[PDB]
């Protein structure tokens, strides 16, 4: 699976199993997930490409495609609780 390959590499260093060991209020779980909104691929992806807070943009440093595919996974993840 390319989303999860690219999440391994790229995401899993402060979110890895769903947690953020950086914002504890901000994880990828189901709960923080639904409750700010990132409940659709573009929501997900919008967040990826921009950065936000101490959360870095990765729009200059993964592809859109490859943005997509990230976005995909932790839609399906959160969604399923990881
Ligand atoms: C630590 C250096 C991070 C890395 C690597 C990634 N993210 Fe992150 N993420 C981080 C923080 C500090 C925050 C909070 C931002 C804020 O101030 O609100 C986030 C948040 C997310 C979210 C939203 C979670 C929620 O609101 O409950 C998502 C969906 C998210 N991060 C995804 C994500 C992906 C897919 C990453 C790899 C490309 C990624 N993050 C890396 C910190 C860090
Ligand atoms: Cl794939
Ligand atoms: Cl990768
Ligand atoms: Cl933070
Ligand atoms: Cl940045
Ligand atoms: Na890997
Ligand atoms: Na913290
Ligand atoms: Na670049
Ligand atoms: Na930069």
């Amino acid at each position: 699976d390319q989303g999860a390959q690219i999440f391994e590499a790229h995401c899993a260093g402060c979110h890895l199993n769903g947690g953020n060991i950086v914002r504890r209020g901000k994880n990828l779980k189901k709960r923080a997930m639904a409750k700010n909104g990132y409940t659709s691929v573009e929501a997900i992806a919008n967040l990826v490409t921009q950065g936000k807070g101490n959360m870095s943009a990765y729009g200059d440093k993964l592809s859109s495609e490859e943005i997509q595919a990230v976005s995909q996974y932790v839609l399906q993840q959160s969604q399923t609780d990881w």
